[PDB]
């Protein structure tokens, strides 16, 4: 099945700057924004979509990875579209779990990340609630965790 949900983040920072540190400086940001993630490696292609990624990190005691995907990118509207794909990384329960973000202009000039989240199940049940939290979380290396690291960071200040 397919379990989907809205998620809205703000930031101080202007949408466009934020937006292009999303999609152009992803893998120099997720190591130092995520100390459990060790490093993300290019796979396939060059950052438009089909672009496959390798993110390595620990988790317990335990070195895993998870696939990372872009799915889509379109820079007019602020659109940036991404999956992470079936496996070590994800309950075992769930196929993929694909982000559609959007930023748009706050009133006062920050911005609002509007983000669908789509899990998607092997089975007839949606997922339960820590099996979707842990899936989502891989996600937000991505999303939220860049904007994050970077409102603490002296350049977006
Ligand atoms: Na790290």
């Amino acid at each position: 099945g397919v379990f989907t949900f809205e998620d809205e983040s703000t930031s101080t920072i202007a949408p466009a700057r934020l937006y292009k540190a999303l999609v152009k400086d992803a893998d120099a940001i997720i190591p130092k924004a995520v100390e459990a993630i060790q490093s993300i490696e290019t796979v396939e292609g060059n950052g438009g979509p089909g672009t496959i990624k390798k993110l390595t990190l620990i988790e317990g005691g335990e070195t895993k990875y998870v696939l990372h995907k872009i799915e889509a990118v379109d820079e007019a509207n602020l659109r940036y579209n991404y999956s992470i794909v079936g496996g070590v990384g994800l309950p075992d329960t769930i196929e993929k779990i694909s982000f559609e973000t959007k930023l748009v202009e706050g009133a006062n000039g920050g911005s609002i990340g509007k983000v669908t989240i789509k899990i998607e199940t092997k089975g007839d049940a949606q997922p339960n609630e820590e099996e979707g939290k842990a899936a989502k979380a891989r996600g937000d290396a991505f999303f939220k965790a860049i904007e994050n690291y970077l409102s603490a960071h002296p350049e977006y200040n």
